């Protein structure tokens, strides 16, 4: 079963996050999923050498495997090991997978 999840961009306090269904079904590798990612994230101001990194909303957790993802949660998207600390989800609907 794919989990869906709320992915944004590091940095970018104008987006609105993309929702994602993710399983290894469609995702053959975890390399896949951020090559998809690097693909529908493309922003060369925030994302210079597209998507290599996860992280939890906070910047708190490193997303190393789909399997670490969990249904109806948001994570950033970063080209380096440095987690910006914007509020992503300021004025994005709570219930947006309601």
């Amino acid at each position: 079963m794919a989990k869906k999840v709320r992915f944004y961009r590091n940095g970018d306090r104008y987006f609105k996050g993309i929702v994602y269904a993710v399983s290894s079904d469609r995702f053959r590798s975890f390399d896949a999923l951020l090559a998809d990612l690097t693909r529908s994230l493309s922003d060369n101001i925030n994302l210079p050498q597209g998507v290599r990194y996860i992280y939890t909303i906070d910047g708190s957790r490193k997303i190393g495997s789909m399997d670490e993802l969990e249904e109806g949660e948001s994570y950033v998207c970063s080209s380096d090991n440095f987690f910006d600390d914007v509020e992503y989800t300021k004025n994005v609907n709570p219930n947006w997978s309601v």
